């Protein structure tokens, strides 16, 4: 499926979020809605973000203007559609498409992690 975010996996655990951020500006396209940096319990990045436009379209053609040259450290980063993964919301599983309670941390149907 397409959607309005952006995952990104597989980033350098010593990337900041203000890093990212910064490196969002300057890039082709739509400039997102926000730029999500999912962390640890202590603050360490998790390896992963979530990057969020206002339409469909500004996520295409940014995923199309940029899926090739989002390299960091060398290491190129992989970039999937996901569905909306808001901070306090509801969320619908990306594997088998069910909604979801906000507080579940797993799903519902098919048991797969929130953020996998
Ligand atoms: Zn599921």
């Amino acid at each position: 499926r397409e959607s309005k975010t952006i995952m990104l996996r597989g980033l350098p655990t010593t990337i900041t979020e203000s890093d990212i951020r910064e490196m969002m500006e300057s890039f082709e396209g739509p400039q997102p809605a926000d730029v999500r940096l999912m962390k640890r319990k202590t603050g360490v990045s998790r390896g992963f973000a979530f990057v969020e436009f206002y339409h469909l379209q500004d996520a295409t053609s940014w995923m199309e203007a940029n899926q090739k040259k989002l390299v960091i450290q060398g290491k190129h980063i992989a970039m999937h559609y996901s569905n909306p993964r808001p901070k306090f919301e509801d969320w619908l599983c990306n594997k088998c498409c069910l909604n979801n309670f906000r507080k579940r941390l797993k799903c519902f149907r098919c048991g797969a992690d929130k953020f996998d």
